[PDB]
Parts: structure tokens; C-alpha cells; sequence
């Protein structure tokens, strides 16, 4: 019934006759293992890059990792991309995104820092906002290890990063950073509790995530039904930053970021939403098994370009 | 109490000043000789263009005048914007629009026609549409009087025009033209029922558009409220064309601006949602007297670039 | 390069701006309602007066329509303003000029009466005329509908106002009215034919007034050159009453305000000769656009306080 | 026939009966003397002022006696700069004294009468360079004035009307440390007399005569061609703001008509005031003719609406 793209149609297909077992089944080391494997398979190589260092910042439970990407070893003031990775809270790291970093980088010329956050069962919510606002921070205090001068943030992530940008815009918001948030990018965000939603039904098994992985994310999160840090629609949206929300039209979130973007015209706030038709929740990261999905992502680059002047 | 922008403050205590009668207390040409002298004295003047020739085609109460914009005399196959102005459906004509015409044309590099559609009260509901809509189908043919090939359509209009620019969308995604419809600029148009909404009470006096002008163009024009040719937030949504919707924060119309583009969030549309801080309706035309709503503009055609790619 | 003052410059080049059909161009009501509009936006708000009633009197095509304004309710017999507006005799009405006669009425302290004359080209020359005399003879009658009796009469008005001034002091001069005319203000009048003259070719446009203009009142009133009742200049001026005569030094007509004054001296009359500098035709009615212009209608104010005096 | 108001009438009647002697037919002594007889009979008295003070200033041929008329001893503002009649020829600062105390006390503004040098002992262009040199030291607010001028007002009866005109083309040619801000010609000579019909209509009976006029030419002996001598052949287009005062009955009349029309026709500014029934020389005969201190009255109402 509802449209997917041919290119994405087979590889859902290619998905289900693999036949892996669920994020339940697996061992924490595996299913992050898994995802790993999923994205390495998936995704386009890396753009090759002047600037691929590993840094590190002070953080409220001791130092968080990070990774700063740019395409210029040296560089005028200027944004800075400020990025995190989804995989629910749980899984993810640094390299699970490493090659969309390098994109967007490349795309940009801009400079993106990843930041590698505490993730559940271990550090349940809200270890993962706590690290990703402080580096969101020290980023843009312009440190000398930075190696460039920020004149302004752009959260972006996706899914759990999607999440997570937002919290971050609405804590700086309320506390603001040395630098203002100039742009956020959530892209397919967790920003209202799926639960109850058309499209976690209708898009519950098939589309490469699951009702089954959100709900194995949830229980390790443990995030607080009533906290806008883990459910940021409830957040304050009267101040909120230039957004450019994208959601995939066969996304069992895509309804939770619908309802965000229409939160930020309520509020009279400017925003570009951007629903990719055909294609599925983590489009960002299977560029290559799934050609169309780098269109999709250059289209939200033109956004940010767009919405940056 | 709401945020208003120094300059934008000045024209609006000119206006104070001025206490004018309202538009019903006029005779209707001089309500509309008013509106000529309100662009006249505060817009900026036109551009210089290479092309700027009246026309007409045939419609279903006879022929339409139109007026051909182009910053180039010669051009390649391309979209073709097809501008509806302002007034209430009441008021307005080529001359009162022609200065933003020309910007439009030169700042976005495309042909612009404008349509002098049949106005009420003489003509009632849905004059203005029929005659907007078969202009855009006329455009859309490439008709060799134009002299430039149509690839596209781009409907585009202030206020009542971007009432028309939504219907003439929903219009041709029912019965397509010979070419799609692109993109669509409703600027701060009226798209659902005003009344009872929370702006046009906050609005209502002392924002250049007030209630009373409101109320004396609906009845001169009957749209019917159950129509979707009059209320374009009744119609279908759900294979709206790419959108940017233009808003003013101090418009009594600003409520209906956030309705629509919540509405297309909702059906799943791509839609840039911008809402102009600190200035009212009819900002793009009084870009002499409020200087800062040139960059107001500006950010409607650079959002325009974008979304064409 | 003559000299235009800074305020009055910008004045002029957003009339160059607004562009749009020419007088002859538009309707008939069309042309009206533009100079409605005109002086709506460009004068200052009308003055609060304890006195602002219609009236009407007896005229040789029907009753005239007249407009008395008074800053006192009561006052004691004394000069009364009779004051015909500008317009070309065809368009123009009480409306027009009606913030000007309570500025004149507030400035002088004394009351004035405004003539809604019959218009060409319904009603060709002398019509503007006839209604003129007829209503300044009823006014010098102390008629109990008026509630103040005239000890003279001062009659003053613009353009064809100033026209009709001189006429009407000539037409009085020849046969009495029930008073004598104590004063007479004509402002930037047509007084001698302005065809041929330098002022006409200098400043034929681009000055408020065209010579396209004055062209089309011209074939609409249809004035014969040889009757003084058209052309003032032709007529008698050895028992001229005392004069103001007031020009602007951008003018078209500004030879043949010239031109009557010098007639004055010749004649040995007692005349008050203003030429303001660096402002147009139509000054008394454009003081909120051009604010310097208000201290013109102040002079022409002082000297009409010295010459009662 | 021509309109004559009944105490003008009556005063040019005694003058009649009394039958003097032309100007031609005294001596020059006796012409100055007779001048200073005219006014002291007809004109009315003097006012009481704060300061009537005598100074001096220096002029191209030696010091130019001055007298100060002021209503206050302290008071910036504009600063009138009178230079009287007599045809260059007669008059000085004890003529036109009580006219310039009057001028002083219904203006309340100083004023700075100039003695300036007479023909025939000193021809054209003397007086004019006088009238100019005490204009522009007037013009620099000297300490000894003691008080400071924003401004000058020329003004002049007669003669002292045509230096009225040529001081404010003189100084407009090349300006004083402060700008004529106004000019009061009281009936000047500023195009030549001889052809008007003003002349001919009043060359006789009307105080001033066709006889006095060629008398003072011949005398004076101003260049024709010269616009310091004729002023109406100056250059207008800048002229002053301009108050013009002439008389009905004034052979000189048609003159005065002649400069007001030429500053009309140069786009300028200026009151035309005609006084009707009235001669020459009026602002001096307002004891004899009591009407003319309402024509004085009426110059003076429009010139504080000129400055205003
Ligand atoms: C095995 C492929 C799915 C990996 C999970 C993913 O692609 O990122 C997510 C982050 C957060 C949430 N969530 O908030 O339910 C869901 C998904
Ligand atoms: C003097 C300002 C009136 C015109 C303002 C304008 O730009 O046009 C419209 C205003 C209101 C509506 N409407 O009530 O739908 C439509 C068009
Ligand atoms: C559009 C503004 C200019 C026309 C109106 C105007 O300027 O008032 C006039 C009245 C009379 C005459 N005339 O008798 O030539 C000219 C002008
Ligand atoms: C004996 C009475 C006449 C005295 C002279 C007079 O009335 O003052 C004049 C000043 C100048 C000129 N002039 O310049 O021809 C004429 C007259
Ligand atoms: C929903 C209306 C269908 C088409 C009506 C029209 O052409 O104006
Ligand atoms: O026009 O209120």
C-alpha cells in the first residue's frame, strides 16, 4: 500500500532474507556489533578529508570522546557542526557514523565535531544529553584544541541524535552557550513518545527499525515520560532555533517528528520540514545500498545551506 | 507588547497619524486608488528588466490581462512563476504589485507573469480564482504569445493572492495543466477562517491589515465558508506541491499562515515555514518606508532557490 | 538643476516610483479618487474645531454644497474665509482640501467656508465659477443658516482655487456683494495662460503638477483664452482688493502667479508676493509627506494676519 | 482728480499759499536749511529712547558719522541700517531724527542712521560708499555698536531708498559678516524718473517736484549705466526679501512699481505697499498730515511679519 522506492524496496527485501535475530535475542556486544556491520555494509565510503582527529572535552562523569571532521586543516571563524549519532540511546558510536560525518563535512565545508556519549543500560538517561550538551558547550567556547574559532553551533543527529538535538537546543536555549545554536537539524527525531502513533503501527516491522528495537531501546534508556530532556516536545518552543526537521515517510518516528515541526509553527518559529518519500528510517547512513538516499541527504544539506545565509 | 521592528514602528505611527477612514467609509475607487497610493509611497521603485509586456489570454468571462516580467529577453525552457496580487480580492491591480513583480524577476531569474484577475465586488467569489487558474493553465501550455517555454509553474501571491496561489495548487493537482505545479509562495494568505482566531484579535487595529478591511473584503467578495475554492485549508493536502509559506508575526492573517503549513506537515508535505519577527502584513511592498522588509523578501527568494534546487 | 528641498525631494521620487496611468488615462472617477488618495496620505490630520457643519445655498444650476468650519462655536460679525479647493475644475471636491480648511480655520481664528463647486467635464466652464460667486455672495448675505455675520469676505483657495479667487474678487469688484472683499489669497493660481511660458517647459515634469495635467483639465473646463472669467490676468485690476499671492518656485504655473502680481504693482495695488523655494504645485495639502511644507502655509498665514492686518 | 485725502490736501494747499522759492532759486545752504524747516514743522516729535548715541566708523575717505537709536540700553538680533533722503543732496542725521526714533521705539530693534557724504561737494558714487562701509561695519557687530547683529535691515526714504537697494546688491555681491535679512525702499528712486508717467501727472504740486528731481540729478550726477547709480539695472535674482513703499501722489511713484515688478519677476519676495492719497516724503510729515503715521504704522506692521 504505502510508496517505497524500488532501490529501497530491495533492500528491505535483502534485510528480511538475511533474517538476523532481534535486538532482544542478540548480547549487548553483538547488537552493537550488529550495527557496526549494518552501516560498514551500507552506507558510501568516507569522503577523504584534510582534518580526521580524535579529540576530547571535560565532561560531568569524566572526559567525553569526541571527533572533529574539516575539510581545511585551517580555517576562518565560522559554525560549527556539533553532531550526534543515533542507535537509540544504546547502540552507536564514533564509527557507526564516522563516513556520514565525513559527508556532511565535505558537503558543508564546514567543520563537524561527533561526540561519542555515555549510552544505556550502562548510563541510563541522562547521561547521554548531559555528555552531549557539554561538548555542545565546549565547542562552542572556541577551545584552543578545537583548532578553529566558532562563531555560532548546529546540532544535528539522527533519530536518537535527532532527540538529542533538540534537548541541546533547549538547554542552550535556556542557558545559552558562548555562541548561539544558529540551526538544528533533527533528522528522523524522537521529539514526542511514539507510543499511540499511526505510523509506529503501520510501520512496526519491515522498515529496518522496529517496534521491537524502539521498545528495547526504551526499557534501556529508562527515559522520564515527563521530562522534556527525554520527550522534547514538552520543551519550551517559543525561542526555539532556526530547525530543519526531516522524517522518512516509512518511519515508525516519522509521526514524532510531524508532530514537532507542526509544534514549531505553532509557535511561530522557522522551519523547513522535509519528508523523504520511499525510504525508511537511518536513509543517512545506506547511501550506498540504497543510491536515492544520498539525494535525500544532499537535500537537507541545501536546507542547511539555505537556512545558515 | 509584541515585538515590533523600530522602522516598521515608524510607518506604522505615519499611519496613526494620517487617521484615514476606513475602507468602508470610502467610495470603492477610492479604496482602491488608496492602495495605489499606499504601495506607491512606500515600496521600492522597479527594477530595470529586459522584458516587461502586457498580454492577455482567453477566460471562461473573456479575456485576462496579464503582465510578462523577465530579466532576460531570450531563455531556455525553465518554471514560469505565475503571480496573483493582493487586495483583498477587492483592490489591486498589475500597477499596485508591478515594483515587487520586477523584484521577483530579477532577484530570482525567472519570467514572472502577474494576472489582473476579475475583482469583487463587482465580480463575486470565485471570479478571481477562475481567472487565476486559467491563466497558470494558459502559462503552463507555453502559448507562443508568452515567448518562453513553461517546464513548470511556481504560483506565488500576497495576502488574497496567496489564497489563490494554494486554491490554483489544489485546482491543477486535481486536473494537472500541461506542466506540474513546482512550487507554491502563498505570502501571508489567507487559507483558513480567520475569525476566532487568536492573531486577528491581537491584530486587529494598528497593523496596516485590520479587521474592519478584512471584514469589507469578505463581503464584498461571498466566498462560501464550506468551499475549498474560498477556504483552501477544507481541500485536500494530501499531494500539495513543494511549499514555502510567508507569515508576518504581527498579522491578523498569521494564524491561518501557521494553519496551513501545520496542515501540510501533517499530510506529509515538504513545506518551508517562515515567519517574518517584527513587521506586519503587506511587507513586501513597502520595502522603501520599512527598509528592513527588503531582507524579508530576500529570504523568501532565497528559500524559493533552494526548494527549486 | 534648480533648487528642490531635501524633504520635498523625496516626496518627488516616490511619486516617480509609484509610476501608473496618467490622469487622462484613468476614468474620470478613477482620476478623482487618485486625488483623494494623494492628499490623504500626503497631509497632516485635520485640526479638532468646535464647528464643522455642511450647509448649502441657492446657485444658479441648484442648490451649492458648502462646508463651514469654525474654532469657535459663537463669535462676534468679522471676516469670514471663503475657500474654493484646487483640481483643475474637474476633479477635487470638499473632502480634499478639508484638512486644510481646519488648519486655515485654526491658524486664522476665523470661520471658513468651503464651495463643493460644479465640476467639468459634466459641467464645463464657467459652471466652477457661477457656484463660486454665487456661494461667496451668500456667505457676504450673513444668511441665518450660516450662525456668523460677515463684515467681508476673504476669498482664497488653490490652483484652480486661486483661479477662481481672482474671478470671484473681479466678479464682486464689478458688482458688489452685501460686503466688501477685504483680502484675496490666491495660491499658485492660474492667472494668465501658462502655455508659452518658461515655467510652463522647465518644470512640465516631474513636479506634482504636469503638463500632461494641465492638459487634460484644460479640453475637460474648456475655458475660452479671451474670457477673464478664464484667464483673471485679462481683467480689471485698478480696484484690486488687497492681495496675497503665493507661488512655488518648482511650479509649471509659477510665471503666471508672476505674472498677476506683477499686474497688481503695476495697477498700484497692495500685494503680499511668496515664492516658496524648493517645493511644488499642491504644497498646502501635501504637509505630512513633505513636512517643511507646513511652514510655507504658516507664512501665507502671518502674512494674511498682517494685511486684515 | 486724482485721489488726495483731506488733511494731505490741505497741507499742499498751505504749502501753495506760502509760495516758496525752488531749490534752484536758494543757496545751497539755504536749500539744507530750508529741508531741516519742512520737517521740523511737519513731522511729529521725537520719541523718548534709552540711547540716542552719536559713533563713528571707518569710511574709504575718513571716519562716517553715525547715530545709534535704540529703545534698550542691553538687549542679538537683526540691526536696521537707515540712510535718509534729501536727494544726496540735503538731509543728515537730525532730519529724519524723530522718524528714526520712531522706527526704533514701534520696532524695538536698534538703529543706526548714516551720515553720509553729500553731493554736490562730494558727487556720485560718494553716498553710496558711505551708506555701504557703515552697512558693513554695522554688519561686523563692532564692540562700540554694543550691541550684536544677527542681521541687517537697509531702509531709506527717497535717496535713502535708492541706497537701500544698491547697499543690499552690494552686499549680496559680496556679502557682510551677517546677511541683509530684509530691505525697506521707502519710495526709492531705482529706475530713472524721466518717461514716467508718474513724473508727469505730479510733476508739480506734490511736495516733491520734477524741479527738485533735476536739481538733485544735476547735482549727484549718477551715472545712467551705472546699477549703483540706478539700481533697477542690478542683478534681482537674489535679492533680499523685499518691503517697497511708495506713495500715490509721487512723481517717483512709477519707479518704485518698476523695482517691486522687477524682484516679482525674479521669483523674490516682497511686499508691495501703495499709499493712497498720500506724496512723497510722507514718513516725515506726520505731525502736519496725522494720517501718514498710520502709513508709517502699516510699513512697520509688515516688516515685522517679513522677519517675523
Ligand atoms: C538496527 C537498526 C536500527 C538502529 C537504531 C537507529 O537507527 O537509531 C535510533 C535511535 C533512537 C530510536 N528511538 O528513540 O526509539 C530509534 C532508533
Ligand atoms: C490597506 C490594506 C488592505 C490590503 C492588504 C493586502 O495586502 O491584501 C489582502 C488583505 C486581506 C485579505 N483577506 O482578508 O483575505 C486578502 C488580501
Ligand atoms: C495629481 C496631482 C496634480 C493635479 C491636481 C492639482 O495639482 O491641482 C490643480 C488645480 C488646478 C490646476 N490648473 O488650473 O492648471 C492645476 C492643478
Ligand atoms: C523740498 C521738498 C523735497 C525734498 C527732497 C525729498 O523729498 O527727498 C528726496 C530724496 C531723493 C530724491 N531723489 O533721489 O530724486 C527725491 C526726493
Ligand atoms: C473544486 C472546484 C473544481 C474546479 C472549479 C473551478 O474551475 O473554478
Ligand atoms: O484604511 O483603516
Amino acid at each position: 500500500t504505502p510508496f517505497i522506492r524500488p532501490d529501497m524496496k530491495a533492500f528491505l527485501e535483502a534485510i528480511a532474507a538475511m533474517a538476523g535475530p532481534t535486538l532482544a535475542e542478540m548480547t549487548l556486544e553483538e547488537a552493537r556489533a550488529s550495527y557496526v556491520a549494518l552501516h560498514g555494509m551500507a552506507d558510501r565510503p568516507a569522503r577523504e578529508l584534510a582534518v580526521i582527529r580524535n579529540l576530547s572535552c571535560p565532561g560531568p562523569a569524566g572526559d567525553i570522546p569526541l571527533r572533529l571532521y574539516d575539510a581545511r586543516e585551517s580555517r576562518e571563524a565560522g559554525p560549527v557542526i556539533t553532531f550526534y549519532h543515533g542507535g537509540g540511546f544504546v547502540i552507536g558510536d564514533l564509527d557507526t557514523h564516522h563516513n556520514l560525518c565525513t559527508e556532511i563535512a565535505a558537503l558543508m565545508d564546514l567543520p563537524v565535531v561527533a561526540v561519542d556519549y555515555r549510552l544505556a543500560p550502562e548510563h541510563p538517561f541522562p547521561a547521554a544529553i548531559e555528555d552531549c550538551e557539554a561538548a555542545t558547550r565546549w565547542v562552542a567556547s572556541s577551545p584552543s584544541e578545537l583548532g578553529r574559532t566558532a562563531s555560532g553551533v548546529i546540532p544535528i543527529g539522527d533519530s536518537a541524535g535527532g532527540n538529542a538535538t533538540i534537548v541541546v537546543s533547549q538547554l542552550l536555549g535556556a542557558k545559552p552557550a558562548d555562541v548561539p545554536v544558529v540551526l538544528q537539524v533533527p533528522i528522523f527525531p524522537l521529539a514526542s513518545d511514539a507510543v499511540g502513533s499511526a505510523s509506529l503501527e503501520a510501520f512496526a516491522e519491515g522498515f529496518v527499525l522496529t517496534k521491537a528495537s524502539i521498545e528495547f531501546f526504551d526499557t534501556a534508556y529508562k527515559a522520564d515520560r515527563a521530562d522534556p530532556r527525554g520527550f522534547p516536545i514538552l520543551g519550551d518552543h517559543t525561542a526555539a532555533p532556526p530547525t530543519i526537521v526531516a522524517t522518512a515517510s516509512l518511519d515508525p518516528l516519522r509521526d514524532s517528528g510531524r508532530d514537532y515541526a507542526k509544534a514549531l509553527v505553532e509557535a511561530g518559529r522557522d522551519v523547513v520540514y522535509l519528508e523523504m518519500e520511499g525510504v525508511t528510517h537511518s536513509f543517512t547512513n545506506i547511501r550506498a545500498a540504497v543510491p536515492s538516499t544520498q539525494g535525500d541527504l544532499e537535500r537537507i544539506i541545501a536546507a542547511m545551506k539555505m537556512m545558515l545565509g
